[PDB]
């Protein structure tokens, strides 16, 4: 609904300004990069380039970045998914010009050198450690996602594999790093109360000096995952673990597919909410969950649609698939209410215009749809989302919640 | 009882191993070792040591392209090629009069061999081939595939040599270029000369084409670090493809690495289990039962971590569950330790009759001599005799019982 002016840099450098209303406002810096752009043997380097973006450059030092930002009062973070790398400072429009000046510090002026590489990689050993293999949730998924995808880099996640993490070299990440945090490779956006026209020139002031690589164009990704062709499972027993969890996921389509709008839909109606079908049946009336969810991951490539579940204790994992079956089933069948289709609707669109109120809402919406080149699909949203029928969400369920397209992983003591 | 041999090391790291037969006239076999495999690949640039097989065969500093094998034909030997996970092999079978040139254009192919641009191009859409028709439209090179990926999730055992089609259609010159001057140097290379030849004979001729021969550096050949983890639980893929018409099967366990003391045992149980007609797998799937139309094992002994193999096809309007059903049953029944003496026994005196009927024929003994070379163990080469007629069946039961778990165990289903 916002409306938004663009301009493009000499350097390709894309700047993108959203107009938001009192003085508050967000500047991002967006990395068409993800651990989709990553090779087994070289993963999780998508990550340690957060870690490293806030190292030392040229006139800053090892903490500085961390350090100016909390003097002008604003708040800095970062997170690297499977398709984009985000960077974000949230604070007054006051601040504006310093925060596009320590963006740019980071951008064409980051130096990375060996005595900070070595103890951060020890560090992300520990994360990976301790958020993947001695961790429930975080192992189920990361195993998941290995047994989905055979050969697309969606065959591991972010973190990467501890061996991969274990054998990096200051090589391997400059080489990573100065391909792809080019400025043809990046976007500057800027959303909240301040003007489009002050945020383009001042965005030249610090990025239409800096340069790219060569002139070649980034390398593409060409591992195409082959169409699934029936059920793949994998059961993982893991000592410090006490609980019985499992992921059921479904193969989705990739980013601009018109059906991601039902899928969204349909995550919001099975395990997304205090009144979902999962929360209702699995945790609430019978019991069996401590944990039940859904998320339609909306993948770049070929993305898959996600269930979580943690049962109680002593209640098996193929109880709780057994169940999240049966509901899919009685979703196939047809059985939605209207007034399941209308609350959805309306927790939609007061969902919508919550995040319209604040800048870091709004600027994570482009963000995710910027790096795809797919701003009329954002626009469309609403109007495509209101106009679902019953008929659309079980055209999908019936489409790609088939066995055949399934991935089942158990996570047992 | 085994041949013995003579080593040397030339000065460029190059091996020559002779490993000569009197009881044999004229016949040697000359063969060229390279430790490379698909084990030393990447995904996203996979199955190219397999496609630098092919190209090993083109033009060199003084051979045109096919004028290798032109000239092997010429003096009526017989020259092969293959490339597995750990290893690639080419061989040259000839007389001992042939043994002067054949080393030649194998040193024609190692240290001069030039990879035009335009033999690159036409050759890969001929290894393109050969993946859809023996990987994307075939049954067992299906499922052969299916079930690596599956078994295997980060180690590059995860495809076989063949590797993925997106591979080999987005490989470059510069990409061959890198992986053959780098795998192919004579410190990664050994020259294997078995048959009726003189060792010295084998030596000088060897030094004569191959100690002049250069490396690419000093610094040693990069060794893979991506170890798989240990199995943890059942893994399970389903194959549905139109090609087929028959319900396969691909029942894998995990297994130690190459140079393990049970290889010898698990070797054993292969021969018991689904080797030769007289086989658990023959003589209850395939005849008492009729449920496949063929049924074996392989114990892959593999470099690194390996994989006992079960593969079955079943007879029409037979499901796929109900070999895996069997073949389990078989599996409880075996580690429940009901083998006969008289069973172990006839393991035991076919393995006398195939390792003196190997001893005849020097394409055997280099097959074998081969395996062990390049994983610098021959010392468990000439041992493996005495320990496998020293097997009891404990020993079977034993390592039945240790690796053949369903938590080690990957399945993988050929439907409809
Ligand atoms: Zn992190
Ligand atoms: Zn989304
Ligand atoms: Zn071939
Ligand atoms: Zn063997």
């Amino acid at each position: 609904l916002p409306k938004h002016e663009s301009v493009t840099l000499k350097n390709g450098l894309q700047v993108v300004s959203v107009p938001l209303k009192t003085g508050v406002i967000e500047v991002d810096v967006l990395y068409k990069v993800g651990s989709r752009n990553e090779v087994m043997g070289k993963s999780g380097i998508a990550h340690m380039l957060e870690h490293l973006n806030f190292k030392s450059t040229k006139n800053l030092k090892a903490g500085e970045f961390d350090k100016i930002v909390k003097r002008f009062g604003g708040v800095s973070n970062a997170s690297t998914s499977f398709d984009i790398t985000r960077y974000f400072i949230k604070t007054s429009e006051a601040n504006l010009d310093k925060s596009l000046e320590l963006f740019a510090e980071t951008m064409g002026s980051l130096n990375l050198k060996e005595d900070e590489f070595l103890p951060e990689r020890q560090v992300v050993a520990e994360e990976r450690r301790w958020r993947t293999d001695n961790s429930p949730i975080g192992m189920l998924y990361f195993r998941f996602f290995n047994t989905a995808y055979v050969y697309h880099p969606y065959h591991w996640t972010p973190i990467g594999f501890m061996d991969d993490i274990q054998n990096w070299t200051l090589k391997d990440i400059k080489k990573f790093h100065s391909l792809y945090y080019q400025p043809k490779n990046a976007i500057v956006l800027v959303v909240g109360d301040v003007n489009s026209q002050k945020v383009f020139e001042l965005t030249k002031k610090h990025f239409e000096s800096l340069k790219n690589l060569d002139e070649k164009a980034i390398p593409t990704p060409y591992m195409k995952e082959p169409k699934q062709d029936g059920a793949r499972t994998a059961v993982v027993h893991k000592d410090g673990v006490h609980l019985e969890w499992v992921a059921l996921g479904y193969k989705v389509p990739a980013f601009k597919h018109k059906d991601q709008v039902a899928l969204d839909a349909l995550s919001k109606l099975l395990g997304e909410g205090k009144s979902s079908w999962l929360q209702s049946e699995l945790v609430d009336k019978k019991r069996l969950a401590s944990q039940a969810f859904s998320h339609n991951m909306q993948l770049q490539d070929e993305s898959v649609f996600l269930f979580i579940a943690g049962g109680n204790p002593n209640i098996k994992a193929e109880a709780l698939q057994k169940e999240i079956v049966a509901l899919l089933e009685k979703l196939k069948k047809g059985e939605i209410t209207q007034a399941e289709l209308d609350k959805i609707k309306i927790n939609q669109k007061a969902d919508f215009i919550s995040n319209l109120e604040s800048s870091s809402d709004v600027a994570g919406l482009f963000a995710d749809y910027l790096v795809q080149n797919d701003l009329q699909g954002l626009t469309d949203y609403q109007q495509q989302f209101l106009d679902l029928k019953v008929s659309d969400l079980v055209r999908v369920a019936n489409e790609y919640f088939k066995d055949t397209q399934s991935t089942t992983v158990f996570l047992k003591p």
